[PDB]
C-alpha cells in the first residue's frame, strides 16, 4: 500500500499571451528553440566574456555550494531509502543482578547472571502502508528540487558576471570619454585666458570657462574610482583574477548579443529552473501526506537475532548454547487526543503553501519577461532619439565655439553647448549598458544559461 | 501546577510623544478612532484602488501563504494539546526464543512462545509539573503571534497595490506631459525652421530647438517602457490580471486620501500587528521555561493496558485468557553534569532575545510614523513652492517666446524657459507621489490596513 | 578513540596584494599597528560621536541579540558536554500483571507483582571511540561563531551610527546653506522688483528671478524634511533619544578620522570578526565528520542501578530487600542499505560547504577593502576639483551680479550662475559625506571598532 495522492499540476495563474500596447513588440508566439535551450556561448557574442563566464563557472564559491547541496539532499535522499532496510548488526550482551528472595523463585537472595553474543536486527519497521516510502519519495523530490535550485544559481551567476562585465565596460567607456572632453575644455580654456590677457575676452567668460574645467576634471575622478571598483565586483563573482591572456572583446557599439524568442507564457513552466525547483517541491509535500495517513494504519515491527547466549562468559561458544529470537509487533491507533488529525490537518496545509508558492513563482517569471519584453519594445527607440540629440548638440557647440571666438555670441551660449554636449554622450552610453542589462535579465527570466552550447 | 513564571509587558522604550520640530506640526495627542481601527475603504477614496485592493485580497500569493501558516501553527497547537491525553491503541505481539538449558527454566533447551493481543496505554506521561501544558502554551502563543502576522501581511499588501497604483498612475501623468511637451517642441522648431528660411533665425537658433526635440523624443520612449512595467508589478500585486468593469479613477490633482490621524506612541503598543507579533513570541519563550524548570522535578509515566495472553496464537480470544498490565514509573533527577540547568539558561536566555526583539519592534515602530510625520508637515510647502514654480515658469515661458519671435532678444533664453517649465512639471508629478505614498506608509506604519470598513 | 580529521586552514584565494593602477595609492605594506586594534574612541576625533556610539553600544536591541545569542549557543555547548557523563536519578517503578493458565509459573490464572526504588543511571553511552565528544567540540566551535558573529555586530553599528551620525550633519549643512542661498535670492528678487516698477528690470527679469526664488523654497522643505527623518534613523540606532547635553561636535570641513593602515591582505585572515566566524563553522563541521566516522564503530552502553525491590509496596525499604543491576552492552552495525555512508558523505560535504563559504569570506572581505581604497585615492583629488568648481562659481556668481544691476549684462547670466553655485556647493557636501563614508566602511572591511581604545 502508497497513501500519496494522486498528483495533479496547478494551473497557471497567468495570461496566455504575454502583454501589448505602445512598449510592446507584436508577440510572436511560439519557438522551435526557446530561450532556455540556447547556449550562453550561443547567446553571448563577446569571445572575452564567455572565457570569464567559464572562469566563473568554476571559481564561483556561491554556485559551488549550490553543487554541494544537491550532493547533500541526495545523502538525505539516501539515508530514507537505507530505513527500509533492516539495521543488521552484532549484539554483545551482559547482565548480572542481586534479588530478594520474594522475587527471586528459590526463596532466598540470589544473584542471576547472563551473557550473550547475538547477530540480528531491532525494531526494524516493516513497511506495509508506505510511511517510510512516502518519506522516501518526499526526500526524493527534494532532492530533485535542489538540483533545478542548482540550475537557477547558475542562471543567476552567468547573468551576474554578464552585468558586471557590460558595466566596467560603459564605466571604461565614461572615463575615455572624460579624458577627452577634459583635454578639449583645457585647449579651450588656454585660448580663453590667452585672449583675456590681451584684453578681449572678458572676466567673466574666463571663470565660466574655468567652471567647465573643474567639473570635468570632478567627473574624471569619480570614473577612475568607479572603473577600479567595477573591477572589484567582476573579481568576486569570478572567483578569483582577471586572466592575463584574455581574446579581444568587442565594443558596446557592436551587437554583443543575440536576440532571444519570447515564446509563449507556457513555455516558462517546463523550462524555467526556479518554477520546476517550486513544483518539485510541491511534489515533495504530497509525498509527505502519504506519511501522514499511513500514521492512522497498523504499524508492523520486527525484532529477530541469532546467536549465543550462556550463563558464564567463558560458557558463551560452546555446545548447546544456541539461541534465536523472533520478536513480531502490530500497532493500531485507536484514541489520539486529536493527535493524528492534526497532522494530516497540517500535512495537507503545507500541500497548500506550496500550491501557492508555485503559483506565485509563475506569476514573478510573467512579470520579469514582461518587463524585459518592454525594454526590446522601447529602447530602440529611445537610444536612437538619444544618438540625435547626440548629433545636434555636436553641431550647436560647433557653432557656438566659432560664435565666441568671433565675437558675435557671450561665452555662456558655449557654456550651455559644452555641458549639453557631454551629458547627452554620457547619457547615450548609460541608456545603452541598460538596454544591455535588460536583454540579459530577459534571458535569465526565460531560463537562462544553464546550457553552454544550445541542446 | 505549573512553573511558567508570570508575564509582565515591559516598558516601551521610546519617547512619550512624537517628535517636534521645524519639519512636524503640532502633535495631535489621543486618537479618538485610532489608524488601526479606520478601514481601507474610508482611508482610499478612489473606487477603482478600492476594488483593486479588494483584488489583491482575494488571489496575492503571499498572503494567501501567510493565510494557511495561521491554520499550520494551529495544528501544531492542536498536536501539543493532545499530547496531555493517553495514547489508546492495540497491540499485537509475539515472542519465539530458544534458550539453552542453563537459561532455560526446564535446565534443557526449549523453545518457549508468547503471544498478546491488548487494548490501553504506552508511556503515558502524567502531566503533574506542567511540563506539557508549559509546551502546550508555548504553542498556543506561536499560533498567536501568527495571527498577527498575517494582519502585518495584509497591512503591507495593501500598501503595496496602493503604491503601485499610485505610480502607475503618475508615470502615465508623466507619459501625457511629454507627448504634450514634444508636440510644442516640434511646432517651435518648425517656427523656426521658416525663420531661417527667410534670414530672421540663425544656424544656431535652429539647432538650439532641435536638441529640445530630440531630449523630449527619449524622454518619451522612457516613460512609454516605465508605464508598462508600472503595470506588469501591479499585476503580480494583483494575483491577477487587471478586472474588465473597474470603476472610474481619480486624478493625481484631486483628494485621494482620507489623511489619518497620528494618536500617542502608546497606541502601536496595543494595534499594530508587528508589535503584538513580537509580544506573543515573548509569551511563548515565557511558557518555555516551565517545561524546563519542570525537568528539575519527578517524571511520572504508564503503561497500561488490558486483553488476552497465550503459549500459542491459537488460544488467544478464548475463555480465561484474560490479561492486564499496570506499569507506573517515577524519575527524579539527581545528577546530569549540569545539563537540566543550561536547559534552563537556555530558555531564560531566549526570553531576553524576545524582550530585546519585542524592544525594537517598537522603536523601529516609532521610526517609521515619525518620518511619516516628517513629510506630512513638509510635503504641504515643498508642494505649494513646487506649484508657484510651475506658475511662474509658465510665464517665463510665454514671455521669453515672444520676445524671440519678435526679435528683441536670442534663443537661449527660451531654451532656457522651455527647459524649465518641463523639469519643473515632471517634478510636481514626482513629489505629489512621494507625498501621497508617505501618507500610504503612515497609514501602514499605525497598523491600518486590517479593517475594510472602519471598526 | 577521536575519529576527528586534522584542521587545515585552506589558502586565501585572493591576490597577494590589494590592486594597483590610476585610482589607487601605492600599496604601503605590513602595518605595526593594524586597523583592527585602531580604537574607535581614536578613530572618530569628534567627541560629540564617542558618546554617541557609547549610547549605541549599551542601548542599541540587535547588539543585545548578538551577545545574548552567544550565550545561547554557550548553554548549547554545555548540554552536550554534559551528554559524556551518566545521568543518575532516582527511579520508582511498579509492576502488576494476571498472567492467564498457560503463562503463570503455578498453571492457573495468576498475578504477578514487582516493585522498586533505584539509584543508577539507564542507558549511558560510553564514549570509546569519541562521538559525543565530536559532538560536544562541534557545539564548541559554533559558540566561538557567535562569539566571533558578535564582534562583527558590533563594527557593523558602530560603522551605522557614525555614518547615521555624519548624514545628519550633512543634511545639515545642506539646509543652512539653503537657508543662505533662500535669503539671497529674495534680497536679489526685490531689488529687480524695485528696478522693475521703474521701467529698467523687464517682465522677463523679474519672472527670472521669481522662478529661482521658487526653487529655493522646495529644496528648504525637502532639506528640513530629511535632517527630520536622518534624525529618526539616528535614534533608532542608538536605541534611546539623542541627549541633549552632547559635547561640542566638529563640522564637516574639519579632519574627523584618523587615517588607517590598509596592511596586507593576510591581516583579514587572523583580524575580521565574520572570517574568524567561518572559520569557527568551518572547523564545528570538521568536527562532525568524527560523529559520522565514529558510527561505523562498536557502540558501548551500560545500565547500572542499586536500591530496594520487593513482590509488595509494604516490604520496600526492609532487611534484605536490597538489590542491584549492572547491565553492560555492545553493539557493532554490519549490515546498513548505505545507511551510515550517506551520513559520513552528508558531513563530509557540510565541511566542503563550510571551506567555500570561509573562502567566499575573504573573497568578500578583500573586495570591500579594495573598493575602500579606490575611495581612498580618488576623493582627495574630486573634493579639490569640487572646491575649486565652487570657487570659480563664486567669483562667476559676483561678477555676474554686478555686471546684471549696471546693466551690462541681461538676468540669463546671474539666473546661470546662481544655478552653477548652488549645485556647485551642494555637490561638495555630497562629496564629502561620500568620502567620509567610505572611510568609515574601509576601517569596518579591516576589522572594524570592536576595541574602544588602541591595542
Ligand atoms: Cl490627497
Ligand atoms: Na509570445
Ligand atoms: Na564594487
Ligand atoms: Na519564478
Ligand atoms: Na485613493
Ligand atoms: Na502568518
Ligand atoms: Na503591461
Ligand atoms: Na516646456
Ligand atoms: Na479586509
Ligand atoms: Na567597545
Amino acid at each position: 500500500c502508497s497513501l500519496i495522492p494522486d498528483y495533479q499540476r496547478p494551473e497557471a495563474p497567468v495570461a496566455a499571451a504575454y502583454p501589448q500596447g505602445q512598449a510592446y513588440g507584436q508577440n510572436t508566439g511560439a519557438a522551435a528553440v526557446p530561450a532556455a535551450d540556447i547556449g550562453w556561448r550561443e547567446f553571448f557574442r563577446d569571445p572575452q566574456l564567455q572565457q570569464l563566464i567559464g572562469v566563473a563557472l568554476e571559481n564561483n564559491r556561491d554556485l559551488r555550494v549550490a553543487a554541494l547541496n544537491v550532493e547533500a539532499f541526495r545523502a538525505q535522499y539516501r539515508i530514507q531509502r537505507a530505513d527500509l532496510f533492516p539495521r543488521i548488526g552484532v549484539d554483545g550482551s551482559g547482565t548480572r543482578q542481586r534479588l530478594p528472595g520474594d522475587l527471586s523463585t528459590t526463596g532466598s537472595p540470589a544473584i542471576s547472571s547472563q551473557y550473550g553474543v547475538t547477530l540480528g536486527t531491532t525494531a526494524w519497521e516493516l513497511d506495509l502502508f508506505g510511511r517510510l516510502r512516502s518519506l522516501r519519495d518526499q526526500a526524493l523530490e527534494q532532492y530533485l528540487a535542489t538540483e533545478q535550485a542548482q540550475r537557477s544559481a547558475q542562471t543567476t551567476l552567468v547573468a551576474s558576471v554578464a552585468t558586471a562585465y557590460l558595466t566596467l565596460k560603459a564605466d571604461q567607456a565614461q572615463l575615455q570619454l572624460t579624458k577627452d572632453t577634459l583635454g578639449t575644455y583645457q585647449k579651450s580654456f588656454d585660448l580663453t585666458q590667452r585672449s583675456y590677457d590681451v584684453g578681449v575676452a572678458s572676466a567673466l567668460d574666463l571663470r565660466q570657462a574655468q567652471t567647465a574645467v573643474e567639473g570635468a576634471r570632478a567627473t574624471l575622478a569619480q570614473y577612475t574610482r568607479l572603473v577600479a571598483q567595477d573591477q572589484n565586483a567582476l573579481v568576486l563573482l569570478l572567483g578569483s583574477g582577471i586572466p592575463a591572456n584574455l581574446p579581444q572583446g568587442l565594443g558596446l557599439d557592436q551587437t554583443l548579443l543575440t536576440e532571444v524568442p519570447a515564446g509563449l507564457p507556457s513555455d516558462l513552466l517546463q523550462r524555467r529552473p526556479d518554477i520546476l525547483e517550486a513544483e518539485h517541491q510541491l511534489m515533495a509535500a504530497n509525498a509527505s501526506i502519504g506519511a501522514a495517513r499511513a500514521a492512522f494504519f497498523p504499524s508492523i515491527s520486527l525484532t529477530a537475532n541469532a546467536g549465543t547466549m550462556s550463563r558464564q562468559l567463558s560458557g558463551l561458544f560452546d555446545a548447546g548454547s544456541g539461541s534465536w529470537l523472533f520478536q513480531p509487533s502490530i500497532n493500531l491507533p485507536i484514541f489520539t487526543a486529536g493527535s493524528l488529525r492534526a497532522s494530516l490537518d497540517y500535512a495537507k496545509i503545507q500541500k497548500d503553501i506550496n500550491v501557492a508558492q508555485y503559483e506565485k513563482a509563475i506569476q514573478t517569471a510573467f512579470q520579469e519577461v514582461a518587463d524585459g519584453l518592454a525594454a526590446r519594445g522601447t529602447f530602440t527607440e529611445q537610444l536612437q532619439a538619444q544618438r540625435d540629440l547626440v548629433k545636434a548638440s555636436d553641431e550647436y557647440y560647433q557653432l557656438a565655439d566659432k560664435r565666441y571666438r568671433t565675437g558675435v555670441d557671450n561665452y555662456l551660449t558655449l557654456l550651455d553647448a559644452q555641458r549639453s554636449l557631454f551629458t547627452a554622450q554620457q547619457q547615450l552610453i548609460t541608456d545603452r549598458l541598460n538596454q544591455l542589462t535588460s536583454e540579459v535579465n530577459l534571458y535569465k527570466a526565460l531560463g537562462g544559461g544553464w546550457n553552454q552550447q544550445t541542446v
